């Protein structure tokens, strides 16, 4: 099937780490797409700003919830405040992150717990507590990655961390999923660097490569989200997919659902 | 490069989950091979029945530490005690789980938090806290996963997330330990279903497929480690290295260094 944003017109879609960076061009395309919006970040500043060109720029309606993805209770709070304000959700798109500086990891076992609890345990909590909504109108999650959620790269070890934790939990909820006839998707969206003000201020003096149009990156996520692709990558290099594909995990995954006890699902 | 037990002869070796099923065989082979060892699990009971056979094999020394990984602080402190009682840290395996029972996933949030703590977490605190002695004497890290660690299958979310994490965490840790020329070494050990009593216990009326001996797969993990390979598979069919292996990531992961500030290490 090829894209048509009319697949977004009137959609209720949540939008985390909304204030700026691919959360905030994510926004404005589904305002530009006639979707209901609701969008959340820790500065109620940042997201009021977002909020009042999302309707400038077409958005069926837009509303903002300022918190921090620290407190569970919060992630799990926003999205009923979210459901009932749209009344229903269509999408779910977990883009938000903890701060994370370029450094060899040394010690901080705290800032590893932040880690974890703020890029997994929330997408957890707020994919849970979003699901029936989901499964009534028969939706979609989108689950913000990148290359470092499908290999390693030094001095971002609590980041790729998080990141491989969610493959893992949400490809196996995918599966589960299919295998009990629930028409929900799961998109993981794995990206490059993307020219975002954050990951350019970070990689300074670290990181020579070429960064991927923010705009451009937020689109693909809309638009294989919607398209409800298992996975999505989005890199300056044409060979990251054939690279990080898998297929032999694939393969095995498939093969692995034989040896189960059919009466299970 | 080949194995020899003399490899492991009067070496200080730590392994967790110690109590029952491979980290116990682990223990046992060691102990054969004439080595200082030092296990944990949370059965004081159970741990002394397994430290007086490991003497009696031939144990160059054998102590235990009862205790819940549950608990960051006991993780750090178990390792300080263990690393005392040795006279230093040649080689820490990293091998017990908390309780996971095969279910499609439904709500039980603070228990994918006890899952992240005590297959995770705790892994992360007892390698930061044993470093420093493996540095010295140049030592290395078994990093117990499954096939679950590297591919998704059903009613195992968290334990896939937590398995995961590993890979990410420590594949960056083994990384960052090469391009700062320190001659520790990681060894991912991803395993298939082995013939231990608890695996038996929860796979029964769900999986019908065939476990492999807890012996050989416990010297397998011995083995690797000692021979310093980054990764050990060790599974019933020879086709799941090469489905599991990815050598797409291995190619990324190389060229990714590339873009680096090599004075950064
Ligand atoms: N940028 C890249 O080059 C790049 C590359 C690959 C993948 N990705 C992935 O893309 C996603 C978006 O990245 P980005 O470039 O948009 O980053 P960004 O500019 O740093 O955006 C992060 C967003 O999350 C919010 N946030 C931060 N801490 C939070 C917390 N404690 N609770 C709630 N919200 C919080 C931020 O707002 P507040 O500070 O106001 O809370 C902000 O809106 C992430 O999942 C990242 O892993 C990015
Ligand atoms: N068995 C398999 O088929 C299989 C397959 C693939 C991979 N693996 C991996 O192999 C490793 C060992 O598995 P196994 O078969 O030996 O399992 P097992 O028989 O259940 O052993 C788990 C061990 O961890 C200890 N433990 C449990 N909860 C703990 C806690 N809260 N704090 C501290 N220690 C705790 C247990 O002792 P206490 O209960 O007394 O605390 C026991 O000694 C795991 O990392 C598993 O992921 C196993
Ligand atoms: O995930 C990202 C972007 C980030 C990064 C940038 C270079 C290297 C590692 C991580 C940026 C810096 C940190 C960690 C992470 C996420 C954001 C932006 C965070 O601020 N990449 C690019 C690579 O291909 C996967
Ligand atoms: O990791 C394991 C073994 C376990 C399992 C068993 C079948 C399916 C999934 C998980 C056993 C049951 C649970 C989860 C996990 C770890 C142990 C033993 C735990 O008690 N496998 C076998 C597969 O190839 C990877």
């Amino acid at each position: 099937e090829e894209f048509r944003p009319e697949m977004l017109q009137g959609k209720k879609v949540i939008v985390t780490g909304a204030s700026k960076g691919i959360g905030r061009e994510m926004a404005y395309h589904l305002s530009k797409m006639g979707a209901h919006v609701v969008l959340t970040a820790r500065s109620e500043e940042g997201l009021q700003k977002v909020v009042s060109r999302c309707l400038e720029l077409g958005a069926a309606s837009a509303h903002y919830i300022a918190g921090t993805m620290e407190d569970m209770t919060f992630a799990e709070q926003f999205i009923v405040k979210a459901g009932k304000l749209m009344g229903g959700l269509d999408m779910l798109i977990l883009n938000h992150i903890t701060q994370t500086s370029l450094s060899l990891f040394h010690d901080d076992i705290h800032s590893v717990r932040r880690v974890m609890e703020v890029n997994f345990l929330s997408y957890v909590v707020m994919s849970t507590a979003a699901l029936p909504m989901l499964k009534q109108s028969n939706g979609s999650i989108a689950v913000i990655s990148s290359l470092a959620g499908k290999m390693t790269q030094p001095m971002i070890a609590p980041y790729s961390a998080s990141k491989f934790a969610l493959d893992g939990f949400f490809s196996t909820i995918r599966t589960e999923l299919y295998i009990t006839k629930v028409n929900v998707s799961i998109t993981l969206c794995v990206l490059g660097l993307i020219d975002t003000e954050t990951a350019m201020k970070e990689i300074s003096g670290i990181i020579n490569a070429q960064a991927s149009p923010k705009e451009e990156c937020a689109l693909e996520i809309i638009k294989g989200t919607a398209l409800r692709k298992s996975e999505v990558y989005y890199d300056k290099s044409p060979l990251t997919p054939i690279l990080l594909g898998n297929p032999g995990r694939k393969i095995m995954e498939f093969f692995s659902l034989r040896y189960y006890n059919k009466d299970m699902f």
